[PDB]
RNA sequence: CCAGGUCUCUCGUCCGG
RNA sequence: GCCCGGACGAGAGA
């Protein structure tokens, strides 16, 4: 992605939208009984913390573009891909304006508790003035639509999160684009049937783990996967999206019937932001804050390594290709070792930058016992062989732990991190609870003990 | 008094069949 | 007791 122009939008015609400035994280009553380095994420430039300019770092991202052409490794990925999502046979029509907004089968509703974004942010107009549930009433939403269209600009926030040190410092806070409703909406009616395809298979055939619950599918990866494993980090995944990569997305869309929406996509690669006093213009690149990215991405990354492997190994056979994405994160295998060193290095050529699996100095051997995805490892349950835990390692939970945006929700907070904690053994599990037991409101709260949790954790299969 | 995207999963609360 | 569903809130993950 790259930056075409910025400008005071009020020269532009555009409103000025101010986000807030003050973080919504405070200090847990757990604060000091964990250890952790992470902080919450520089809002705005006049921030003591700050060892560089702040506007200049969160929009250093857009890294330029270094493709635009689908070569004939990434044509034949696509039509190996496109082959694939072929046997699920997804309904190819568009979904009723109805279920685009109050959800269907494999859908959830628009979120009402988010923003309408432009140009109801303007107009203090939100998504519950506009949606009622219980009606499912289309009638104001259509009005809009006729009203103001789609491809409306979006509305660029910083996002309010735990940011470690380093990336404190030097301004790496992540942006967020608000698409607007009347996107959202229309997104949903093209691609609806699309979504809920994926959400309701998780696998290797859409090679997509959205829809997947951890605690459960865990068990399934090993057996879906080939014999050898394969796996790397994208440093700036969406961002260093070259427009050859969307139009490859384009592609398959078409093959699998989606071709008369493809244009979609494009408004998806032409987007226009308003930060603030100011507007710009991005050409290329896909806004985290649009309704699709999550699947598109994840789409995305199965051409991107059908295409390394193609490139790569010649003669390699797609058939035996077996992979996992959620967006840029990644579980793949093959039945022979294929090289993530290799992988990357071809990588380069289409403008991706790859790193070794999970910040590792050096490409290593990845196995069931280093392979993290979504941030959980692989370890097989003691008793029972073949169930497999997702092992989520302490330290996050630490971080998370000692941090609240409203401490009214101190009880859901911690008995949520407790059912990611307990993967990790009896043992540390015990040492979690005694450590938030060992102040006053720990002990106020009603904690799951390990043997309920694993017990439910059998009797869920 | 509010402000801050798209999703998935899970848990909690409340309410139902 | 066990299923199935809804509304709202939260956490994590991408
Ligand atoms: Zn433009």
């Amino acid at each position: 992605g790259e930056i075409q122009w910025m400008r005071p939008s009020k020269e532009v015609g555009y409103p000025i939208i101010n986000a807030p400035s003050k973080t919504k994280l405070e200090p847990s009553a757990f604060h000091y009984v964990f250890e952790g380095v992470k902080e919450p994420a520089v809002l705005t430039k006049n921030d003591p913390r700050l060892k560089t300019d702040f506007e200049e770092a969160i929009f250093s991202k857009y890294v330029g573009n270094k493709i635009t052409e689908v070569d004939e490794y990434m044509k034949e990925a696509v039509d190996h891909y496109a082959g694939q999502l072929m046997s699920l046979d997804i309904n190819t029509e568009q979904m009723c304006l109805e279920d685009a907004m109050y959800g269907t089968d494999g859908l959830e509703a628009l979120d009402l508790s988010t923003s309408a974004g432009y140009p109801y942010v303007a107009m203090g107009k939100k998504k519950r003035d506009i949606l009622n549930k219980q009606t499912r009433d289309t009638k104001e939403m259509q009005k809009l639509l006729d009203t103001y269209g789609i491809n409306l600009p979006l509305v660029t926030y910083v996002k309010d999160e735990l940011r470690s040190k380093t990336k404190v410092e030097q301004g790496k806070s992540r942006l967020i684009e608000a698409s607007s409703l009347n996107d959202s909406v229309a997104m949903r009616m093209a691609f609806g049937n699309l979504y809920a395809a994926f959400h309701k298979n998780p696998g290797v055939i859409t090679g997509s783990a959205v829809g997947c619950d951890p605690d459960l599918f865990w068990s399934k990866i090993p057996v879906l996967m080939e014999e050898k494993l394969f796996a790397f980090d994208y440093t700036g995944y969406d961002a260093s999206l070259s427009p050859a990569w969307f139009e490859a997305l384009k592609m398959v869309l078409e093959k699998i019937g989606f071709g008369d929406r493809v244009d979609y996509i494009d408004y998806l690669n032409h987007s226009h932001h308003l930060y603030k006093n100011k507007t710009y213009c991005v050409k290329g690149g896909m806004p985290s804050g649009c309704s699709g990215t999550s699947i598109f991405n994840s789409m995305i990354n199965n051409l991107i390594i059908r295409t390394l492997l193609l490139k790569t190994y010649k003669g390699i056979d797609l058939d035996h290709l077996k992979m996992i994405a959620y967006g840029d994160d990644v579980i793949a295998s093959y039945p022979h070792e294929v090289d993530a060193s290799l992988l990357a290095q071809s990588g380069k050529d289409y403008g991706l930058t790859m790193t070794p699996a999970d910040k590792s100095a050096t490409f290593e051997t990845v196995t069931w016992e280093n392979v993290t995805f979504l941030k959980r490892f692989f370890r097989a349950d003691e008793k029972y062989p073949f169930l497999i835990h997702p092992v989520m390692p302490m330290k996050e939970i630490h971080e998370s732990i000692r941090w609240t945006k409203d401490p009214r929700n101190t009880q859901d907070h911690v008995r949520s991190l407790c059912l990611l904690a307990w993967h990790n053994g009896e043992e540390e599990y015990n040492k979690f609870l005694a450590k938030i037991r060992s102040v006053p409101i720990g002990r106020a709260l009603d904690l799951p003990e390990y043997s309920t949790l694993y017990r439910r954790w059998l009797d869920s299969f």
